[PDB]
RNA sequence: AGCUGUAAGUAAGCUAUGAUCCAGAGAUUUCCGAAUGGGGGAACCCAAUAUCUUUUAUAGGAUAUUACUUUUCAGUGAAUACAUAGCUGAUUAGAGGUAGACGCAGAGAACUGAAACAUCUUAGUACCUGCAGGAAGAGAAAGAAAAUUCGAUUCCCUGAGUAGCGGCGAGCGAAACGGGAAGAGCCCAAACCAACAAGCUUGCUUGUUGGGGUUGUAGGACUCCGAUAUGGUAGUCUGUUAGUAUAGUUGAAGGAUUUGGAAAAUUCCGCUAAAGAGGGUGAAAGCCCCGUAGACGAAAUGCUGACAACACCUAGGAGGAUCCUGAGUACGGCGGAACACGAGAAAUUCCGUCGGAAUCCGCGGGGACCAUCCCGCAAGGCUAAAUACUCCCUAGUGACCGAUAGUGAACCAGUACCGUGAGGGAAAGGUGAAAAGCACCCCGGAAGGGGAGUGAAAUAGAUCCUGAAACCGUGUGCCUACAACAAGUCAAAGCUCGUUAAUGAGUGAUGGCGUGCCUUUUGUAGAAUGAACCGGCGAGUUACGAUUGCAUGCGAGGUUAAGUCG
RNA sequence: GGUGUAGUGGUAGGAGAGCGUUCUAAGGGCGUUGAAGGUCGAUCGUGAGGACGGCUGGAGCGCUUAGAAGUGAGAAUGCCGGUAUGAGUAGCGAAAGACAGGUGAGAAUCCUGUCCACCGUAUGACUAAGGUUUCCUGGGGAAGGCUCGUCCGCCCAGGGUUAGUCGGGACCUAAGCCGAGGCCGAUAGGCGUAGGCGAUGGACAACAGGUUGAUAUUCCUGUACCAGUUGUUUGUUUGA
RNA sequence: CUUCUAGUGAGAAAACAACUGCCCGUACCGUAAACCGACACAGGUAGUCGAGGAGAGUAUCCUAAGGUGAGCGAGCGAACU
RNA sequence: GUGAAAUUUUAGUACCUGUGAAGAUGCAGGUUACCCGCGACAGGACGGAAAGACCCCAUGGAGCUUUACUGUAGUUUGAUA
């Protein structure tokens, strides 16, 4: 999707625009994403199973796929991502120098 | 790099030793149904014969085989002896469905038009039945014509609403010449000659295989010599490559600022383009994501070319003694039909019935019939393309619809529902960017509500975007219990307000005048006709011809149709 | 442009010139500092009609010039939808109940009792069609029930139908039906022989009692019967 | 079912014991609120059983075994039907 | 307690004598009459329900008759195979 669900990315779109974050989760075909302390949702559950109290509780929401950029581990800047001719695992070969991510 | 459909919810698991997912080839595939071992009220019931299994044994389980017809071969076989009916067995093919389409046949209406109706029209249309194919049908002159000819069939333009047909009424309605798309030709019968069998006429009569031979400028046989080579195919599940359909790979270039919950918007300053087609992203993006222009790719299976093999087919010149060239056929009388042609002066082509030729010194046609001239050679077979159609698969397009529209059906629709049945047949789309879908408290059995919270907004709270009218309520400024009112209009005191600012707005005691709307009628308030009210939908259009007015281009001239490239 | 003079009721119907809706092209514009749509106003033009302002609303839409049309609604005893009036009106589908006590948020209507009343060749018991889970147990009360409801043939969750001998098949045939060959006929097909299907009839071996919340000639107890199978108890000529 | 022969055709009669015996239905309503009548509808629905007194009787009235009080009520006690 | 229907242009819906498509709640001239209901009766609203079944028309249908026209199945008689 080119994200991982491994993977440290910084946002361009909505509000938390300029945070980073690790990459908790992917969801493919509907082109989401979960990224850690990003987009914090405040639900109300009724006592179930987990939590036999259930109280206000505040976890992530998933945001779009293309809100998102990722960072080269080594050097820190984010960038647009190209695929090169390695030995043949191809990975994503990075823009703005030609790196491996 | 995640995954176990819709589908939440939980429980168990799988995957970097490559899951899930995608394309090619395989394996498995209960029962019903042509249904085919026998039966039957479809999805059930009951067997026979062999091999194998459970049990000490019977009962029980499994696997194969077993319809009918045809067409080939053996065995058995008889009223009736020889053998043919028959019977048993082995072999060969069919059988049913559909794409509510397109084709060729068999049989074949009516309402309607003729301002009635019989001939005629609707119309060889609709319906039913047979047979197909990827296309079918037609197709290689017993042809079209009229001097000077041309050469198989089909389709389009034109000829032309002409020549004709017609209770000569309503109406029906050609063809050839001329211009184009596509183009292609072939095989038998007969005479004769051999091999075999029967009649052994031991005459050569019957036949079976092979050869020869395919036409009108007449051709062949037959006798005479030449040659014994050369031009082609509409052929194969044979090889060699080339492409192609069915998965994929890679693919340029942006940051800050203002307003917002959120920018793709605004303002600055940049970059990219063989890529400024389109879709998504919290609002409107060439530069964020998927893509696009361009470059690259196939283990396997299927298609289409090319060139190779293999299979088939194809010769001249002369002679004119004799033989061949499709028989109950062509044709004629009688009755019907098809030709644009309704019996007509009726040629041509078919069907039923009866009669019935000739043989190259011949036979047919040129719209009754004859003579002369001209063009052909029936009574045997096959054949690509140019033309018709779309159930379905891929890729797209639209001065086409946008939830009473568009399919009957945007949603679990040929469904619910209705009918014994054949059959008839609907209604029903939209929270939000994201479920963040209201924890906790209070009234109440609950439903529902009020706070508090989520959220940019809850009067966006699931009967959830917007939220019109009919219709039902609550509150108020002004009027109203001596008054006969199609309900308004003109005149007007009092009270209450204060506007798109101008000869202001609401209500109104009292006074004059005044019989709705539509349709059809000589004529309507009509006791003639229609409407409960509100909302949506709901009626002179298009194709091809003919005529007139206006407008433009050419002008004694004007203009192209089909078709070809695009 | 001035000025004079003359004219300007109208059904069928002819002629002219315009208003408004949707879509296409080209040009110039607007929009989260809020488009379309909705609602209110005391505004403008000779008419169809045009603006501007407030409130609501949340993502698209005007203007100019030309083009194209499923282009305008008050009426068809029109079609679909929603809502009125008649009106809190007719009706609530034959029949005897009363009281005490339970349950419950709540009782004429549910439970338990006592007395009273109704049918009794049926309004009692069993069964073939037909229906198809309506049957039993534990919960429920939004709709169905012509009132009510704590109740139910309603709703949710679990559960119930046991055969050698009963009824049907592995037995028989009636009417009628199907029919290998056959005979007939534009097609399709019509009939019919051998042989079959087809009960409402023929044939054919088990009874009495007990037991569940829900099955009993089916389960259990006792005592039987029918058809087979295994074991231990003479010449297929035929007198076996 | 019972006889008689024709008939491929070792030798089966009957004692005890113990074994074998398949498929379909089977709940519940059924003179009814569960079937046919659009309805929890004064209609229709084959067959067997169907008691006592008085009576010829399955008539008639009252009852036995069994079943039932019928899904809108409380008052008033006019016209009219 | 529950809860329909046929109907309906809008209605603040009197009487007499006239007028008028010639029989008026609504038009003229008069006469009478404070506002809103309940139980009753049927004179009027040419009252509601059914685009007259009576009568005539459409160069409308359909069923029937016959010495109306034109055909035909069936029966019969001749020629010919």
């Amino acid at each position: 999707m080119f994200v991982k669900k491994g993977d440290k990315v910084k946002v361009i779109t909505g509000k938390d625009k300029n945070k980073e974050g690790v990459v908790l989760a992917a969801f493919p075909k509907q082109d989401k994403v979960i990224v850690e302390g990003v987009n914090v949702v405040k639900k109300h559950q009724k006592p179930n199973q987990a939590a036999p109290q259930g109280g206000i509780l505040e976890v992530e929401a998933p945001i779009h796929v293309s809100n998102v950029m990722v960072i080269d581990p080594s050097n820190g800047e984010a960038t647009k991502v190209a695929f090169k001719e390695v030995d043949g695992k191809k990975v994503r070969v990075s823009k703005k120098t030609g790196e491996v991510l």
